[PDB]
């Protein structure tokens, strides 16, 4: 079981030698779309590039490429979309693919500015009466409610195909207190927001998958899907204690690179789907 390997990997101090060994296993494909000249200016400097297999397309003639993936968990049953924080220039692309992708759920695990430098662009509207319009890609998109609590705030937000005058209700689940440096030092805050994700049914297979993001290269979003996937295992199969974490996040590394950028990070998904499958199991 998994409490147990925890705790192997506790005292003896390997969590730095587990995380480089999962490292090395992991997948390494090509990404020739994203490494174009004609997209550096829709890559995020110091984030992660999509592998061309699995990289979500636009449905526009002209470019139709943007940094995010499909994660594809097939035992699980269960999609993601990995994206990065838009930039001032991709918020349109960004809503564009929420559109096409038919999510219900956007799934934000960083504020706008930490450490004093800015994450990602101010994509969605912050007030009712200040609706955006993304020229390029014809949307608009509206706040129509919002509720900020201690540990996340939950947004209820319109989109509007400008052409056709189509509509589609969107959730924003923006966790915001993940700290400046580290992990949270209990996950609990983590499980109650993936919870209420969850409970949205932005998760589940009536929609299009869930689109998440956090800031350029320090991960939060592979740890959001693991723990997610290996919960939904766990309740799955008839030997809960044969799921098995480590196998779990090299099969979503397959899909695309940065699930886990540190041995903390780790930790901290054992640690959540331990504490999580106690709660719910
Ligand atoms: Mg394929």
């Amino acid at each position: 079981e998994m409490e147990k390997e925890f705790e192997q990997i506790d005292k003896s101090g390997s969590w730095a030698a587990i995380y480089q060994d999962i490292r090395h296993e992991a997948s390494d494909f090509p990404c020739r779309v994203a490494k174009l000249p004609k997209n550096k200016n829709r890559n995020r400097y110091r984030d992660v590039s999509p592998f061309d297999h699995s990289r979500i397309k636009l449905h526009q003639e002209d470019n139709d490429y943007i940094n995010a993936s499909l994660i594809k968990m097939e035992e699980a049953q269960r999609s993601y979309i990995l994206t990065q924080g838009p930039l001032p220039n991709t918020c349109g692309h960004f809503w564009e693919m929420v559109w096409e992708q038919k999510s219900r759920g956007v799934v934000m695990l960083n504020r706008v500015m930490e450490k004093g430098s800015l994450k990602c662009a101010q994509y969605w509207p912050q007030k009712e009466e200040k609706e955006m319009i993304f020229e390029d890609t014809n949307l608009k998109l509206t706040l129509i409610s919002e509720d900020i609590k201690s540990y996340y705030t939950v947004r209820q937000l319109e989109l509007e195909n400008l052409t056709t005058q189509e509509t589609r209700e969107i959730l924003h689940f923006h966790y915001t207190t993940w700290p400046d440096f580290g992990v949270p030092e209990s996950p609990a805050s983590f499980l109650n927001f993936l919870f209420k994700v969850r409970e949205s049914g932005s998760l589940s297979p009536e929609h299009g998958p869930v689109v998440v993001h956090c800031s350029a290269g320090i991960g939060r979003s592979g740890t959001f899907c693991l723990a997610d996937t290996c919960l939904l295992l766990m309740d799955k199969r008839k030997d809960p204690s044969s799921v098995d974490i480590k196998k779990v996040l090299l099969e979503m590394r397959k899909f695309r690179m940065g699930l886990i950028q540190t041995a903390d990070q780790l930790r901290f998904s054992y640690l959540a789907v331990i504490e999580g499958a106690k709660f719910i199991m």
